């Protein structure tokens, strides 16, 4: 009960900032996550014995892939922590509980392949889940791990709070499917501008949490340039492997995924920043003004990519 996690002074200060990097020491990531839960939620939210056992079963079920790995889980959970701490009073006790867990679990058992490649490969998961294939699998994996003996971090909730938290986690994980992002943001855009956005409306909250999940998921584009630049390599390592596997199925991959077309990457990042990232953090900033630092960092990085193209790096 009186066992807190503390961090060294540099991490203790930097962890509160949106652009924090969790560092290369894997063995510190669980403590960083429990630190964030204790400050976001309270030292009482979860039995520590059960949280630690849940955290380590989730780590085990992330694979050794270049990008969709344990480091991504904890990175995405940290961005959600930053959003929740910068927007104290807007979120319920259950929402803070659910969303940090949703983020840590959102890519459970990712193999590094898009939903597209699963469908062209004709993977069993594509027969089981026609849309949001991997995301339905990740939520499935979350429930499986919650049901292991000794792993049920929600055991002390009432029946109905338990059903509320699992519903929050399911919608939050489905929202990380970028194919659903475009429509979600366009609706949140219309609703903010026509003045109809209402946070007491559950279906509006659902949409707003969805956009938070997209924002945390893409948070690589909101770090300091040297972190953003080095993560891009990990992101492209998966893309190119997927492109390689498309060629094995006899399908020319889109140039983004073709490792012969590396020249085209800086322009690929422009496209992605303008079409996805900038609009995402814009709408988020309009709805939750204290998340502006994400939009500012994202614009800073757009400009760094513009510099790469102009040959200035
Ligand atoms: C060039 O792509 C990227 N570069 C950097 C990062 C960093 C945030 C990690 N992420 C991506 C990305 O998620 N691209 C994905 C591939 C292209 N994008 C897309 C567009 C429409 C639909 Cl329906 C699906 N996918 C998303
Ligand atoms: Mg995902
Ligand atoms: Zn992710």
């Amino acid at each position: 009960g009186l066992m807190q996690f503390t961090l060294p002074v540099r991490l203790c200060k930097e962890i509160e900032l949106f652009h924090f990097d969790i560092g290369p020491f894997e063995n510190m990531w669980p403590g960083i996550f429990v630190y964030m839960v204790h400050r976001s939620c309270g030292t009482s939210c979860f039995e520590l014995e059960k949280l630690c056992r849940f955290i380590m079963s989730v780590k085990k079920n992330y694979r050794r892939v270049p990008y969709h790995n344990w480091k991504h889980a904890v990175t995405v959970a940290h961005c959600m922590y930053a959003i929740l701490q910068n927007n104290h009073t807007l979120f319920t006790d259950l929402e803070r509980k659910g969303l940090l867990i949703a983020c840590l679990c959102h890519d459970l058992d990712h193999r590094g392949f898009s939903n597209s490649y699963l469908q062209k490969f004709d993977h069993p998961l594509a027969a089981l889940y026609s849309t949001s294939t991997m995301e339905q699998h990740h939520f499935s994996q979350t429930v499986s791990i919650l049901q292991l003996e000794g792993h049920n971090i929600f055991s002390t909730l009432s029946s109905s709070e338990y059903e509320q938290v699992l519903e929050i986690i399911r919608k939050a994980i489905i929202a990380t499917d970028l194919a659903l992002y475009f429509g979600n943001r366009k609706q949140l855009e219309e609703m903010y501008q026509t003045g109809s956005l209402n946070l007491n409306n559950q279906s509006h909250r659902d949409r707003v949490i969805g956009l938070m999940m997209t924002a945390c998921d893409l948070c690589s584009v909101t770090k300091l340039w040297p972190v953003t630049k080095l993560t891009a390599n990990d992101i492209y390592a998966e893309f190119w492997a997927e492109g390689d596997e498309m060629k094995k199925l006899g399908i020319q991959p889109i140039p983004m995924m073709d490792r012969d077309k590396k020249d085209e990457v800086p322009q690929g990042q422009l496209g992605f920043y303008n079409a996805v990232a900038i609009p995402c953090y814009t709408t988020l900033t309009q709805i939750l003004p204290p998340t502006e630092p994400l939009l500012k960092a994202c614009r800073d990085n757009l400009s760094q990519w513009e510099k790469v193209i102009r040959g200035e790096e």
